[PDB]
């Protein structure tokens, strides 16, 4: 994340790190005590959750590590185009518990509305070119732009893709490399998850883009059921 500050010790209780033998890639977002959301493009073949982290370096006490029990992808999805349904449901292998830093955040009840205002984090770099990892994830306050400007801003963005354009018409506040999978949050609700944006980070005529979580809530509400074979919205 850059032009933002380290986020409060206990306004994220939601947010997963992904991690494998070379660090954290990844964010994510815990919505009951055995579901996660991230997006898509996190999926590797050997990785874990680590769930109530703040410091890297000095250690919640509640702090949990889960693995990935079942990995939920869009059944009509094309497995080349990253900007095409980047969205992943994970459950884990076993559920976690409240605890001080743990707590997760349910799915939107109600649309985004543009022009309101967001909030992003993560432990992605601080640094918009070259790359930056802090200890502590940083957070930043932007606003939910008009989808015309994000599409004016990328060529690959197709109008068919479900996704949300976030960030400030003068640039300095944006998601960076390594912030991928985590959430977006307007008016108190997880209404995005960190997808796409440009190198480098921050410009005002590029917004970050998030896959739209709303359109999806039906999808992942059946997956959890029990369904596992729902399609996707198209
Ligand atoms: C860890 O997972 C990320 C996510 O795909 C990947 O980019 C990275 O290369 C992985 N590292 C290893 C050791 O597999």
């Amino acid at each position: 994340v850059i032009g933002g500050n380290e986020c409060d010790i206990n306004e994220h209780r939601f947010l997963v790190a992904f991690f494998n033998t070379t660090g954290f890639f990844c964010g994510g977002t815990l919505i009951n005590p055995e579901w996660v959301v991230t997006a898509a493009h996190c999926d590797s073949t050997n990785f874990q959750m680590q769930l109530g982290v703040h410091s890297k370096k000095v250690l919640n006490e509640d702090e949990q590590t889960r693995n990935p029990k079942e990995k939920f992808i869009c059944p009509n999805k094309n497995n080349n185009e990253v900007l095409d349904k980047d969205i992943m449901l994970i459950k884990l292998d076993k559920p976690i518990s409240n605890s001080k830093h743990i707590a997760p955040l349910s799915l939107p009840s109600s649309p985004p509305s543009v022009g309101s205002v967001c909030r992003i984090m993560g432990w992605g770099s601080i640094t918009p070119v070259k790359e930056t990892f802090p200890d502590v994830p940083y957070c930043a306050n932007i606003n939910l732009l008009d989808h015309a400007v994000c599409q004016a801003g990328y060529p690959e963005l197709l109008a068919e893709y479900r996704t949300l354009c976030a960030g400030i018409v003068q640039g300095g506040k944006d998601t960076c490399g390594g912030d991928s999978g985590g959430p977006l949050i307007c008016n108190g609700q997880f209404q995005g998850i960190v997808s796409y944006g440009a190198h480098p980070c921050g410009q005002g005529p590029k917004p970050g883009i998030y896959t739209n979580v709303f359109d999806y809530t039906d999808w992942i509400q059946r997956n959890i059921a029990g369904n596992t074979d729902a399609t996707c919205p198209p």
